[PDB]
Order: C-alpha cells, then sequence, then structure tokens
C-alpha cells in the first residue's frame, strides 16, 4: 500500500515556500548520495542527487532549488558563482519519507569540440559536474526554493494531468507521481488520470523507468506511461522519435482530455516546444480545429504549464 510519510505538518502551509534562503546567505546542505541513473549506452551521464536540508528548506512539488557551486564568478572577480536552478525530483517528504531531504536529477553538461569530438573539461558545465561529482558528506550551498509555474493543482483530486518531459525535465513529474501514487498523503487522494510522456535518447537513458513502470501495475486505471526513444525509434515522417510524435499517436485522446479540463505540463529542453506546437497545430488542422484558439483557451483556463530551458 502507500508509504507512510512524515511530518504531516508539511501539508499545513497554504502557500508554497519561496526564497527562504537567498544567494548572499545560502543554506549549507549536505549530500546524502549521488548515483548515476543511466546505463553505458546513454550519450551523457545523468545523476540522482539526494541532499539533506534537515527540514530547513522545505518545498512543494514542482519547485526548484538553487545551487551556488563553489568558486568565483568568471565574469566578476571576487564574486561568488551565479545560482543554477534544479527542478526538485522528490516530493516534499523526500526520498527518505521524512521531510529532511530533497533530490535533484542532473544532466552533466560536457563540452566536445564540434569538429574533432575532443573533450575540453574547462568548458564543461560548472554546477552540473560539481553536483554529479559530489560524494556523501559534501556540502552544497542551497537557495530558494523558487518557482510556482509547475506547482501541482490539487483543488480537484480527480483532475487529469498530462506530463510531457524530455530528459531531466522528468524531475517535477517524479515528485508529482510519488505524491499521487506512492506516498500516504491523507489530504490528497488522487483519483484522476496521470499520463507521463518521456523522451530520452535510448533505453539506457531512461530515468526512473522502474518506478514509473511500477505505477502501471499498481494504478492501471489512473496512470499511463509512454516513452519516445529518439535514437532507437523514428516518427511517422522519418525523423527521430520525439515526444511530440508520441503525443500525435494519442492525439484524439489528448484533445478530448484537454477539452474536459486536463492540465498539461511541459518540462525539459526548450527546443521541444516548437516541435510540440507544430504537431498540435497539425493535429488540430486534421480535426478541423484552430490550435491557436485552443491554446488561448487552455492558457485562459490555467491548463497549460511550461518550464523549459
Ligand atoms: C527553472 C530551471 C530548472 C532547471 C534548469 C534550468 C532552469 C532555468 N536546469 C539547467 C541548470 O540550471 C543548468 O543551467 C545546467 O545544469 C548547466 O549548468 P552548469 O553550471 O553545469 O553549466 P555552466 O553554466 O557552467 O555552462 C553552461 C553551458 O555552457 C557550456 N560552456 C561553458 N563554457 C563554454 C565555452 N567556453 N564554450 C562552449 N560552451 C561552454 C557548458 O558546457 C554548459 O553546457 C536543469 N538541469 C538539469 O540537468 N536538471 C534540472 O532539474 C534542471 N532544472
Ligand atoms: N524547469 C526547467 O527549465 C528544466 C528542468 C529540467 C531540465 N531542464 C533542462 O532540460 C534539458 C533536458 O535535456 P537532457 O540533457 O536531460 O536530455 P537530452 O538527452 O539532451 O534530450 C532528451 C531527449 O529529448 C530529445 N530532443 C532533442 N531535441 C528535441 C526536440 N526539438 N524536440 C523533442 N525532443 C528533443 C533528445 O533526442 P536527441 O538528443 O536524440 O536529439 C533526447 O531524446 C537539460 O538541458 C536541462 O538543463 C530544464
Ligand atoms: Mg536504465
Amino acid at each position: 500500500s502507500k508509504v507512510s510519510v512524515a511530518p504531516l505538518h508539511l501539508e499545513s502551509a497554504k502557500e508554497p515556500p519561496l526564497n527562504t534562503y537567498k544567494p548572499k546567505e545560502p543554506f549549507t546542505a549536505t549530500i546524502v548520495s549521488v548515483e548515476s541513473l543511466v546505463g553505458p549506452k546513454a550519450p551523457g551521464e545523468t545523476c540522482h542527487i539526494v541532499i539533506d536540508h534537515g527540514g530547513n528548506v522545505p518545498y512543494w512539488e514542482g519547485q526548484s532549488y538553487g545551487v551556488i557551486p563553489p568558486g568565483e564568478n568568471p565574469k566578476k572577480p571576487g564574486a561568488p558563482q551565479n545560482v543554477r536552478l534544479y527542478s526538485i525530483a522528490s516530493t516534499r517528504y523526500g526520498d527518505n519519507f521524512d521531510g529532511r531531504t530533497g533530490s535533484l536529477c542532473v544532466r552533466r553538461a560536457v563540452y566536445y569540440d564540434p569538429e574533432t569530438g575532443k573533450e575540453d573539461p574547462s568548458k564543461n558545465g560548472v554546477c552540473s559536474n560539481f553536483l554529479c561529482n559530489s560524494k556523501p558528506g559534501d556540502k552544497i550551498q542551497l537557495t530558494g526554493p523558487s518557482g510556482k509555474i509547475m506547482l501541482l493543482p490539487e483543488e480537484d483530486p480527480n483532475a487529469t494531468h498530462i506530463m510531457i518531459a524530455t530528459g531531466t525535465g522528468v524531475a517535477p513529474f517524479r515528485g508529482y507521481l510519488r505524491r499521487m501514487f506512492m506516498e500516504d498523503v491523507p489530504n490528497y487522494r488522487f483519483g484522476g488520470l496521470a499520463w507521463l510522456f518521456l523522451g530520452v535518447a535510448n533505453s539506457d537513458s531512461l530515468l526512473y523507468d522502474e518506478e514509473f513502470t511500477s505505477y502501471l501495475k499498481q494504478y492501471p486505471d489512473n496512470f499511463r506511461y509512454d516513452k519516445a526513444l529518439s535514437r532507437e525509434q523514428k516518427n511517422r515522417s522519418g525523423g527521430k522519435m520525439y515526444v511530440q510524435d508520441k503525443i500525435e499517436e494519442y492525439s484524439d485522446e489528448i484533445f478530448k482530455l484537454l477539452d474536459g479540463g486536463a492540465h498539461i505540463y511541459f518540462c525539459g529542453l526548450k527546443g521541444m516546444m516548437p516541435g510540440i506546437q507544430d504537431t498540435l497545430k497539425k493535429v488540430a488542422e486534421r480535426r478541423g480545429e484552430s490550435w491557436d484558439q485552443k491554446l488561448a483557451q487552455l492558457k485562459k483556463n490555467k491548463q497549460w504549464h511550461v518550464e523549459v530551458s
């Protein structure tokens, strides 16, 4: 059955925490664990980082933590590094179900010369490698939490939530789905439909697949899960299989759900949004509908939730 979580007082706040810690005085959190999420054929390393905040930096699902990596700002001598934001991949209780930890899902940014393929560690991403190189006991300067765009609308516990992720964009949805399905949260009993679409390069690049597959077996009437493996599958037009192509496969169901009030969420690569928009326009056209008019209504009705970069 559902996993006991504590403390229940994390359900009491009526508003999300915001900017509890600020860059000039971050919270010094401690790494609990860092593990790779991916297999040897993944094009890059993505890691799962568990951070002990001690209950000092609570958050709601869908929010981000800021991390200030060590060092000086290259563009401002004497200044600390800029905050990098990471979407929290855990529920407010965290992976130890105790309200003391939060988790990040971090892609290592690695630079390769476009011509030679030669790696250049000096051009790698500072914070992502800092995080995935961390070890238990290391300290992390945390700020935030921040963000409200991806907060989960809970007013209707039987709402439909269609979640579209590319890569580490799956982060908030891991938290949504644990709250919907895994954790014993007496004041939020989800009875709607949650539908996760996840795009990753190949099978070795899947993130949390065992967890999501378990929900299909535990909640077959409330959870659907579709994957687009870009380098293992091709779309109807001959391009790599992206999430927009999986959305197209279920266009009639998705449009009906949206017309019925479903929320739809997009997280991950900013580059996926033009492709999604093009696909949805084409689907609407085939149905004799205007996508522009539909999207305007979804935005007016607060059904459309995008956080990409
Ligand atoms: C709201 C929100 C939420 C999230 C994210 C963003 C935002 C806006 N991100 C992205 C994350 O904040 C961050 O931008 C990336 O982890 C990269 O940060 P680094 O400090 O690693 O790279 P850094 O900022 O140091 O560098 C940026 C890029 O420039 C490249 N670069 C550096 N020097 C170069 C040079 N001389 N020539 C060419 N290239 C060079 C680096 O390789 C890197 O790709 C994210 N990410 C994630 O993995 N998981 C998440 O959950 C989130 N969540
Ligand atoms: N809130 C936020 O803003 C937020 C939260 C989390 C993550 N992010 C960002 O989202 C990105 C996730 O990327 P990642 O490095 O984890 O994954 P990635 O491996 O670079 O890409 C994930 C999948 O998306 C595919 N893809 C590439 N271009 C696409 C397009 N135009 N449309 C649809 N799919 C496309 C990729 O296929 P190919 O590589 O085969 O083309 C891959 O299969 C990260 O850069 C991260 O910084 C942002
Ligand atoms: Mg795997």
